[PDB]
């Protein structure tokens, strides 16, 4: 009755909703359920900005599963304003909505008063009641950086992923990712235990480089994944069939990995080898073959919670879990 | 060509506007500037709230002289929204102190810089680059000097000390109140330029702000009181009592046992000829007070608009004998 999902990004939050919908958790409860859902949530995009701690992936899961996202926009609170962000531009310095800033103010007060991120998250979840346990991948700092060639002086510089995505991406040469603090971080409370005691571990179809990937840079987390009795089932984020055949993922390009279901599967690799996967789900019409890995094509579009519920169901089946 | 004003509250900001209109400064500039205006701004009400530093008297002066102040309330931005405050309520966390969305940006930038080591005086200059107040807004101190209120708390009848913000904003001066304490004043050094601005002034003015909790706490900083007593400039005070007609400076005066009269408040600051601070003391039309060592003159003293206040300023310059 225990599912653990590694998550990051808007896709991570939408996949958890499907897990909730299948198992009758959170907003989808009818009577108190028979299952508990645990998310190990990327902290790689976490940053101190304007004197307040911003945790995008934890916030996205918390608002989404708590019913706080705006249905039309698909991101951020309903009835959101950006008046503080406006004054900040006027003073000359994410989207940083007014309602969103309240979450940052409360989180910053708790962190500066000694509460670790794991407890700050539980405290915020009392209001949002996601119906899921949101464990930060680490209570230590582990911020995803992108090394560029800086055009002012031609020097290699490490830039926070958030700045790189909006300002430098596809505008200057980009060489590598760096996980600033990763080597000095430990797996956050409950995370190694959640991976060990699960009936099944799912890697959500988030960006493999900068949403799932940074979770794997926290010491201890990769070890738990490779040793757990739970089956590990990954979902491909590559959706073929788009107009003009879509685009390559830019973060995969930085590490020179092709934007195919085959390549991303090899990136996580086979647990029979030195990788992480027992199973690998790819979208209807797609194909992959990896020595040691169960590959199945099924629909993988998170159209709505009910489609995502079917995607979860396919993962349980491929694993052999009930 | 140098005037220095001690300020606190909405009235201090509105008095500064009158100085600016008289000398053609700030928004009132028409042609080259021949005068520089320095404000020494009360820091007694500053507080940390929600993990951000709130400096109300500085912000009031900055917003007012920069054209961003709220004419209806007099404190905070025009066209203010309170969505972040509402979300703070939804989380169930103080809740008697309004932090507007626009105003919160000021607090975020101030906080970020203070925590990075920038002294308050530098944060203020940095923020004034956007607002262009047309005046130098000097914090009375770069160190902490917060006014506290000793009350009897009604939930349990125990003596408690609360920040001035809580006594005024939450209880509205209705709880039994015993004393004020200027926690940190004796350990606070006079902020950069403050002593120099009092020393090099052609004239020093005390705005008609609250004498106990706006002007008074400036005077608790040891260096500042000394500069006033040794400066060559005349010091001209404006009485905040427009007696007979209505603000509860009345209630703070009551706490320290001072009568709510023009005579009493003038004696509170006292004569430089004695152990006091004033050379001159202006009171409203219809009032009478005179203090030995102090030239007292009744003049109109209502800050209805900048041009009336401009007259109030000139009346001080005249009484001092400066042109
Ligand atoms: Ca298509
Ligand atoms: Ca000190
Ligand atoms: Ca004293």
């Amino acid at each position: 009755m225990k599912i653990t999902v590694l998550v990051g990004g808007v896709g991570g939050a939408r996949f958890l909703l499907g897990v909730q919908n299948l198992l009758g958790l959170g907003s989808f409860a009818d009577g108190p359920s028979k299952h508990e859902l645990t998310a190990v949530v990327n902290i790689g995009d976490d940053a101190w900005m304007h004197g307040v701690r911003i945790c995008p992936d934890l916030d996205t899961c918390m608002y989404t599963l708590g019913g706080g996202i705006d249905p039309d926009r698909g991101w951020g609170h309903r009835n959101e304003t950006w008046n503080a962000k406006e004054e900040l531009a006027a003073y000359g310095v994410f989207g940083l909505g007014d309602r969103d800033l309240a979450t940052h103010l409360v989180r910053s007060q708790m962190l500066r008063a000694g509460y670790p991120l794991s407890q700050v998250t539980e405290a915020l979840c009392k209001r949002w009641q996601p119906g899921a346990r949101l464990l930060p991948a680490s209570d230590e700092r582990s911020e995803t950086h992108v090394v560029i060639t800086d055009p002012t002086d031609g020097e290699r510089r490490a830039i926070h992923f958030q700045e790189w995505w909006v300002r430098y991406r596809a505008k200057v040469p980009t060489h590598s990712f760096a996980y600033v603090g990763a080597d000095q971080a430990t797996a956050g409370p409950g995370v190694v235990e959640a991976i060990g005691d699960a009936d099944i571990v799912l890697l959500a179809p988030s960006n493999p480089v900068v949403s799932i990937g940074p979770i794997l840079q926290i010491p201890g987390i990769r070890g738990a994944l490779r040793s757990t009795s739970a089956p590990v089932i990954g979902y491909s984020p590559i959706i073929a069939g788009k107009p003009l055949r879509g685009m390559a993922d830019e973060c995969l390009k930085v590490i020179g990995v092709e934007s195919t279901s085959q390549a991303v599967g090899e990136f996580f690799g086979a647990r029979a080898g030195t990788g992480l996967l027992d199973g690998w789900l790819v979208h209807e019409g797609d194909h992959a073959q990896i020595e040691g890995v169960k590959v199945k094509a099924v629909p993988l579009l998170m159209t709505d919670p009910e489609a995502t519920a079917a995607m979860v169901r396919a993962g349980l089946d491929l694993a052999g879990v009930s």
